[PDB]
């Protein structure tokens, strides 16, 4: 028996944006306090931990448009 | 038996942006305090830890458009 | 049995941006305090740790457009 | 049995940006304090540690467009 | 059995940028203090450590466009 | 007519204290934010104003005993 | 007419304190933010103003005992 | 008429303190931010102003005992 | 008429202190930021102003005992 | 009429202190930032101004005992 696989996806997707003006943004955090106590930490695989954190992010992209596109073809015999 | 695989994805995706002006951004954090106590740390695999952190990020891209596109073909016999 | 693999992805993706002006950005952090206590640290694999940190980042790209594109072909017999 | 692999990806991706002006950026950090205590550090593999840090980065590229493109072909018998 | 591998990727990717003007950048850090205590340090593999750091970076490229492109062909018998 | 004033107050007041131990005091404020708007301020006499304030006081006296003692004699003819 | 004033206050006041130990005091403020707007300030007499303030005081006296004692004699004819 | 004033205050006040030990004091402020806007300032008398302030005081006297004692005699004819 | 003034205050006040030990004091400020805007400043009398300040004081006297004693005699005819 | 003024204050005040040991003092400021804008400054009398300041004082006297004693006699005819 013959097996024929044709995988032909066609993509014409426009993920666009327009913005006439993008301004006047004031991010003014007022401090804070974080206290973390631990004794034993054992991270043994794909760990992405984040302990004892006080972060401030001002993220102003003029765009920021995202496009994630995954293609998987799994052939087994 | 014969096996034929044709993998022909076609991509014409435009991830664009426009911005007439992008300004007047004030990121003004007010300090803070982080205190972390530990004794034993054992990180043995793909670990991405982050301990005892006080960070400030002002990220202003004029674009910032992202496009992640993964292609996987797995053939097994 | 004969095996034929044809892997022909075609990509014409434009990840662009426009910005008329990109200015007037004030990142003014106000200090802070980080205190980390540890005794034993054992990092034995692909570890990306970051301990006791007080960072300030002003990242203003005129573009900042990213395009990650991975291609995998795994053939097994 | 004969095995034929044809791996012909075609890429015409433009990751571009335009910026009329890119200016007036003030990064003014206000100090801080980091205190880290440790006794035993044992880093034995691809470790990328960073301990006791107070950094300030002003990263203003006129572009900053990134393009990561990985190609893997694994043939096994 | 005969094995034929044809690996012909074609790349015409332009990672460009334009900038009419790129100026007026003021990076003015205000000091700080880092205190690190350790006793035993044992780094035995590809270690990239960085201990007790107070750094200031002003990175203003007129371009800054990056293009990482890896090609792997692994043939096993 | 003769006027005789005898003003003889006698004071033997002991304002004392004892404390066997005075310790283990943790004052840990968590920031905050104060915003004050004004236009016209006109303070013309014994004014003791305090505008736009974020204060933290840890006052631990081993004593702290106070003794205010006022004496007034007003003679008029 | 004769006027005789005798002003003889006698004071034997002990304002004392004892403390066996006075320790272990941790004052750890976590930042904050103060913003004050004004246009006209006119302070013309004994003014004790304080505008736009972020203060931290750790006042640990081993004593701290206060004794205010005022004496006034006003004779008028 | 004859006027006789006798002003004989007697003071034997001991404002003392004892402290067996006075230690282990940690004042650790975490930054902050003060922003003051003004246009016209007119201070014309005994003014004690203080504008735009971020202060940290660790005041540890082994004593700190205060004694204010004012004597006023006003004779008018 | 004859006027006789006798002003004989007697003072035997001991403002003392004892301290067995006075140590282990850690003043660790974490920076901060002060921004003051003004246009017109007109200080014309006994002015004690203080504008745009970021101060740190560690005041550890072994004593610190204060004694203010004012004597006023005002005779008018 | 005859006027007789006798002004005989007697002072035997001991403002003393004892300290067995006075040590282990760590003043560790972490920087900061002060920004002051002005245009017109007009100080015309006994002015004691202080503008744009970032000071650190470690004042450790073994004594520090103060004694202010003012005597005023005002005779008018």
């Amino acid at each position: 028996g013959s097996v024929q696989i044709v995988y032909k996806p066609v993509d014409l997707s426009k993920v666009t944006s327009k913005c006439g003006s993008l301004g006047n943004i004031h991010h003014k955090p007022g401090g804070g306090q974080v206290e973390v106590k631990s004794e034993k930490l054992d991270f043994k695989d794909r760990v992405q931990s984040k302990i004892g954190s006080l972060d401030n992010i001002t993220h102003v992209p003029g765009g920021g448009n995202k496009k994630i596109e995954t293609h998987k073809l799994t052939f087994r015999e």
